[PDB]
This record gives structure tokens, sequence and C-alpha cells, in this order.
């Protein structure tokens, strides 16, 4: 199909989304970066698509989360959302696509536009959200390991899918887990899709980044980073520790594993043989920049061991004194 300006796309309901791609990447994504609304909207896809579940209720990737802003942003595990939910609300009245439809669109935009980032299939035809989700679906950083991985479980994915996901933290910071340190972020790379926050998440902890004693959270490796204490536990945990692990110094598979768990999660409610695909509307991303290290200082003997078939793989060291984690703008 050839769309209004030429642009082509194998299906023609798909050329609805070539203004909005041009809209976000100028007015959201401030000419195409990698920086806190590629974040914000990509955390949104995650608090969209999680509350379903099949006797819980949910609609899943649906929108409800801006629809019904007013109930959901006021769930706790929701904390902070309401920023990039009133930043989208604007843009999905202006154009002509669901809710649902807007938040996953603009993930899959966003993740495109990072260095490392991988082009995540998009299909489009989500319906209106029918009813807000149910209060505690979202998993939060001080749940038991077993309880997120139930939750994710019920939802649909498996413990090793849920590793996959996580590589959204490798592109990722946290405003309230200390709010007192808001912008830092979970890996040394926030502004690259790579490899260091599963690297970095196996280091033996060293420091509290701001103020101890926040919930969810557990002592980081490096000044300037904060850790989840989900993360902590997931890097470590017999279900996951061997995929977590595997995805070091992997980006082809950090990469092909996120864009399919993504649309698997960008479908949750939905069914995609009910749906059209635009997948090919998604830009090409930049290439990966660096390349997979141990912070400056480190060694081997630093790395918490946790994968009991395969050891941790020798990575080399950045050179020099270790230094510290700039905060994301
Ligand atoms: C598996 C359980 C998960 C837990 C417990 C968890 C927890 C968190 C927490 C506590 C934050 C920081 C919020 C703040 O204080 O500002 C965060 C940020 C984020 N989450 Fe995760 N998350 C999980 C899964 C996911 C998934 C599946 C995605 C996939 C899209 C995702 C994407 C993000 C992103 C991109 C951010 C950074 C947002 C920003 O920079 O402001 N998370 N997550
Ligand atoms: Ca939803
Ligand atoms: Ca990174």
């Amino acid at each position: 199909a050839t769309c209004a300006d030429g642009r082509t796309t194998a299906n023609a309901a798909c050329c609805v989304l070539f203004p909005i791609l041009d809209d976000i990447q100028e007015n959201l994504f401030d000419g195409a970066q990698c920086g806190e609304e590629v974040h914000e909207s990509l955390r949104l896809t995650f608090h969209d698509a999680i509350g379903f579940s099949p006797t819980l209720g949910g609609g899943g990737a649906d929108g409800s989360i801006i629809t019904f802003d007013t109930i959901e942003t006021n769930f706790p595990a929701n904390a902070g959302i309401d920023e990039i939910v009133s930043a989208q609300k604007p843009f999905v009245a202006k154009h002509n696509i669901s809710a649902g439809d807007f938040i996953q669109f603009a993930g899959a935009v966003g993740v495109s536009n990072c260095p490392g980032g991988v082009r995540i299939p998009f299909f489009l035809g989500r319906p209106d959200a029918v009813a807000a989700s149910p209060d505690h679906l979202v998993p939060e950083p001080f749940d038991s390991v077993d309880t997120i991985l139930a939750r994710m479980g019920d939802a649909g994915f498996s413990a090793v899918e849920v590793v996959w996901l996580l590589a959204s933290h490798s592109i990722a910071a946290a405003d309230k887990v200390d709010p007192s340190i808001p912008g830092t972020p979970f890996d040394s790379t926030p502004g690259v899709f790579d490899s260091q926050f599963f690297i970095e998440t196996q280091l033996k902890g060293r420091l509290f980044p701001g103020t101890p004693d926040n919930k969810g959270e557990v002592q980081s490796p490096l000044q300037g980073e904060i850790r989840l204490q989900s993360d902590h536990l997931l890097a470590r945990d017999p279900q996951t520790a061997c995929e977590w692990q595997s995805m070091v110094n992997n980006q082809p598979k950090i990469q092909n594993r996120f864009a399919g768990t993504m649309s698997k999660m960008a479908l949750l409610g939905q069914d995609k043989s009910k749906l059209i695909d635009c997948s090919d509307i998604i830009p090409t991303p930049p290439a990966l920049v660096g390349a997979a290290h141990l912070p400056a200082g480190f060694s081997l003997s630093d790395v918490e061991q946790a994968c009991a078939e395969t050891p941790f793989p020798a990575l080399t060291a950045d050179p020099g004194p270790v230094t510290s984690v700039p905060p994301v703008p």
C-alpha cells in the first residue's frame, strides 16, 4: 500500500501511523532521542498490559491506564506513571487510534531510537478500554520472587520471558524508589540498549546511592546506580539466574528475545488474528555503542555467581579507577 505522502506499508490501515510516528518523534521524543520520555513510555507499555489475568480480569493492553487514569494512576504500584500518562493524553486525543494502540506504538517507536535497540512487532486495532484494571496486578520491586514469577505467569509469561522483558531495565531509571535521587539508572548506560544491566546486577552490592531503608531497594555496586530488590533476587534465583547470565555479552539474544516477548506483552487481552500487522512502520534502530564490560576497577571476583550450570563469562573491566554514573536528565 501507498500512503498519503508516498511512504509505503504492507497493510493500508497502517497508513494512519505515519503522521503519528512523525508527531511523537518530533514532539514527544525530542527528535527521536533515547531519554526520559522513551524510558517512561516503555514503562507505560508494561503498566497498561500487565493488568490482565484469566481469572482476576483486566483487559490487558487496552489503554485502560490512560482512559481510566484517575483510577489506575492512584494504585501504589503505578507510582510516577502519572507524568507520562499526562504527556501522552493530548496525543491520543489528537490522533485517530485507540489509547491501547497508541501506548504500544509509542513504546515500540521509542525503543527503536535507542542505540542497540530492536524493532518490536506492532499490531493495530485494539478497541477502547472497557473498564479500569483491577488493582494488585502489577508486580512491585518488594514482592517475593515467586510472587513476581507467578503474577507474570498468570498473565502468560514463563520465567525466562520475565528475564527477557527485564532487558527494558537496560534503558531505565527510578524516580520514586529513592526520591532523594530521581533519575538514577539501573545500569551505567541508560541511553544504550545493551547487556550492562545483566552484568551490573550480578555484582556484589557495595553501597546505597542515596538513602538507606527504601522499600524495594537493595545495595548497588556503583555510585549513581540503583538496584531494585526484585532485580537483585531475579539475578540470583535458580529459576532465572542462568537465563539472566546468558544475556551477558549476547546482544543478538537480548534484541530478539526482547522483541518477541514485547510483542506478546503488547497483545495481552487481545487476539493477534483480530489485529492488523503494522510492524514495518517501526524505524531502524541505531547500532550498539560500546562493548560488554565490568565497571572500572572491578574484576571477576566481584561477580556473585548464581547460575549452577555455567560460570559467569570473563569480561574485561573498563580502565582506570571506578567512577560514578550520571543521572538521566
Ligand atoms: C518484572 C517485574 C518488574 C518490576 C518489579 C519493576 C519495577 C520497576 C520499578 C520499581 C521502576 C522504577 C519506578 C520509579 O520509581 O520511578 C521501574 C522502571 C522501569 N520499568 Fe520496570 N519492573 C518490572 C518489569 C518491567 C517490564 C516487564 C518492563 C517492560 C517494558 C519494564 C520497564 C521499565 C522501564 C523502561 C523503567 C524506567 C522508567 C523511567 O526511566 O522512568 N519494567 N520498574
Ligand atoms: Ca490495561
Ligand atoms: Ca544500558
